[PDB]
């Protein structure tokens, strides 16, 4: 009834996330290989309960479970990605909220190894003012060197079943923020496994209940 049917809130909605890699010959013929993607551009969601997934995230100061404490609770969601690595550059990741209200967004991504943090990226995001909403861009950022050598690390493991122990203990929380007082607008638990190598990137999308 007023359970999401995508991710995002009536207040902040993720319209496009997308890590990719464009070849060196792009310039040529113009091409990229998604990594991961999710699109909300043509549109109720199941649903996880977040104490199963507590351990893959820190625990204190900003941890799930104390962020999932402070709320809203319909702001969480845990998506499953299965991730392309049959490819083979610019690395990039580009991504895009919508909004009806205008606000400055604070987006903070934390990248955790067996459920730690290792690396965190946040930037600030204006608002621009499109058809009646309100649009949040941040296009083609460089991916962080972080992960571009993860990519190539698991690239070369010889094994999907090694690559999926390897994404096992790898999650990445994504917290938006309204940058002027502090609410959560969305917060995102992300979880990796590697697709079929002949099959591209897919996702699900759950709700996080307690
Ligand atoms: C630009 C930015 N500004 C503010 C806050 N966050 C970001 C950001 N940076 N960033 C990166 O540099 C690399 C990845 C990224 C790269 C690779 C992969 C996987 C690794 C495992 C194998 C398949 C590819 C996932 C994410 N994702 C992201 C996100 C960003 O939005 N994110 C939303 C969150 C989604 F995970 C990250």
């Amino acid at each position: 009834a007023w359970q999401a049917r995508g991710l995002g809130t009536a207040r902040l909605q993720l319209v496009e996330f997308s890590a990719f890699v464009e070849p060196p010959d792009a310039v040529d013929s113009y091409q990229r290989h998604l990594f991961v993607h999710i699109s909300q551009h043509c549109p109720p969601l199941e649903s996880v309960d977040v104490r199963q997934i507590y351990d893959k995230f820190p625990e204190k100061k900003g941890g799930l479970r104390e962020l999932y404490d402070r709320g809203p609770p319909h702001a969480f969601f845990l998506v499953k990605f299965w991730a392309d690595l049959n490819w083979g550059g610019f690395y990039g990741v580009s991504s895009q909220y919508e909004s009806l209200e205008h606000m400055t967004l604070t987006c903070s991504s934390k990248v955790c190894s067996f459920g730690k943090q290792v690396v965190e990226k946040v930037e600030t995001e204006r608002a621009q003012l499109e058809d009646g909403r309100f649009v949040y861009r941040l296009l083609r950022s460089p991916m962080c060197e972080y992960l571009v050598n993860f990519l190539h690390k698991l690239r070369q493991l010889p094994e999907r079943y090694m690559m999926n122990s390897v994404l096992e203990n790898f999650t990445i929380l994504q917290v938006v923020t309204n940058r002027d007082t502090q609410e959560l607008l969305l917060c995102t638990a992300y979880v990796f496994e590697v697709s079929t190598s002949e099959r591209g990137a897919q996702h699900h999308i759950y709700r996080l209940v307690r």
